[PDB]
């Protein structure tokens, strides 16, 4: 029992960080096979960030430009390219601790691992989860950038995040291992906000069913409600709109506690309603968010 | 900006995970140079967890009955002994990918990082503190028992809590790398209760720090206290009393932003007896106590 916002092993990735310098500019890059990606903001300077032109940027650089290092030893560029926002530098040598992976673009409210790093060094590790305005809430400093989020399943990392900026809002914006980023955010040290930030209802929901199995029961209510009367409630409030899938992904837990999914959503109508009072929720005074149904069952059943 | 429960990277622990089976029971082990270190109640059975005489259940035990396996491959057990609540079941082979470590007993209120396993795998890292009260607050299921906790100076691993059981009440007990448990705990399936969980002031105080630097400034007021004045209050909430040594060790980030202690104690004072009015700190609707000064100062400088 117990339950903790845990984050992936991260020994698989923390044997892809490297470091790229470009000029005078130093951030992370993650080298899987014989390619070491990162941001392509490397080849920047600060003046350049106002109105950075890319393929323009990237003429005036030679493969010898690229300065990739794994730990205290150099790898030597034998190619360079540029895929959306980030650069691929392929280096003469396959990284013999590349594990196997894939690269995936993750959708809003699927939670991932950060591994922070700097100078290619990893600092930290922690849980965090795609926002449904396509922002994280991570933990980041300048150097941190190339700094990857990834899942893990059995032996296989998927590599679903790279961070990229942050916002003057304290957010942070990042790309998929392709360099699209996620949402409308662009390389551009311009004004960017971000959207409203939505609460992800089927996380809440999954968090509520923790907390059931963990021992903490006193929100259970005895009401029920529809999905269309959760649903007026959850648009007053800034949350997600609960939909039949949801309700689906949901069964698991619905299954193991044997709280039908909408008494579990007039449970949580109730705490919207009416807030804690004082009270918490698997050590906590706030719904929390960041669980998927998947990070629940993984948990709760101690899938390695 | 941002600021995280944050855990240190996991990957110099995961290459030490064993598992270790004797008879029906398996748990984890750290395996650390030739000696794989685990809990001392692998050798019971659940009968044997009412009234276990340890010595008397190790004399019916020999080095073949310890089954050592580190990923697909088995290690031979050339001897074993207990030190107070571990075994030390020595192997004839080396851990290759043993990291520079140390064994080192903390002191209540520090933090660190656990990886929890199962079979000898690793599932999950997540950051703790050793509370008051000597128990942890962690996420820990059957077979978690051998998980270990530590802190990360460099490349230099300081291995600090093992898990060993869960007390009725859903927290966690457990030894450090000498056996020795943390607090008044016993490796005995009997009644025992936590004593009072108090708040570790000096962390929370540290994490107002963090809030300040990361932009969360609303709590700042125009007061100030004494630490007996602030104690008094402390004493009323549960928290841990303020000494100068936590003062001083809070120095460096007074220094950095530039607010006094004892004007921060004022600040957490009110807090106290005013609560946050519907507000968050940092993402959070109560006081967090699980970052150090040194937790706090990490983060925010990007020590890797
Ligand atoms: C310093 C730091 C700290 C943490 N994480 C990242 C960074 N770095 C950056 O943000 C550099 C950068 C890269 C792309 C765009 C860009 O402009 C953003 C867009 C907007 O509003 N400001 C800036
Ligand atoms: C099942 C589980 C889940 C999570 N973490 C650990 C475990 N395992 C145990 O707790 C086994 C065990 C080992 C020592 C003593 C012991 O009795 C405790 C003492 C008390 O009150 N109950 C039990």
């Amino acid at each position: 029992s117990g339950f903790r916002k845990m984050a992936f092993p991260s020994g698989k990735v923390e044997g892809c960080m490297v470091q790229v310098t470009c000029g005078t500019t130093t951030l992370n890059g993650l080298w899987l096979d014989d390619v070491v990606y990162c941001p392509r903001h490397v080849i920047c300077t600060s003046e350049d960030m106002l109105n950075p032109n890319y393929e323009d940027l990237l003429i005036r650089k030679s493969n010898h430009n690229f300065l990739v290092q794994a730990g205290n030893v150099q790898l030597r560029v034998i190619g360079h390219s540029m895929q959306n926002c980030v650069l691929k530098l392929k280096v003469d040598t396959a990284n013999p601790k590349t594990p196997k992976y894939k690269f995936v673009r993750i959708q809003p409210g699927q939670t991932f691992s950060v591994l922070a790093c700097y100078n290619g060094s990893p600092s930290g590790v922690y849980q965090c989860a795609m926002r449904p305005n396509f922002t994280i809430k991570g933990s980041f400093l300048n150097g941190s950038c190339g700094s990857v989020g990834f899942n893990i399943d059995y032996d296989c990392v998927s590599f679903c995040y790279m961070h990229h900026m942050e916002l003057p809002t304290g957010v942070h914006a990042g790309t998929d291992l392709e360099g699209n980023f996620y949402g409308p955010f662009v390389d551009r040290q311009t004004a960017q906000a971000a959207g409203t930030d939505t609460t992800i209802t089927v996380n809440v929901l999954a968090w509520l069913y923790a907390a059931v199995i963990n021992g903490d029961r006193w929100f259970l209510n005895r009401f029920t409600t529809t999905l269309n009367d959760f649903n007026l409630v959850a648009m007053k409030y800034n949350y997600e709109p609960l939909t039949q899938d949801h309700v689906d992904i949901l069964g698991p837990l619905s299954a193991q506690t044997g709280i039908a999914v909408l008494d579990m959503c007039a449970s949580l109508k109730e705490l919207l309603q009416n807030g804690m009072n004082g009270r918490t929720i698997l050590g906590s005074a706030l719904l929390e968010d960041e669980f998927t149904p998947f990070d629940v069952v993984r948990q709760c059943s101690g899938v390695t």
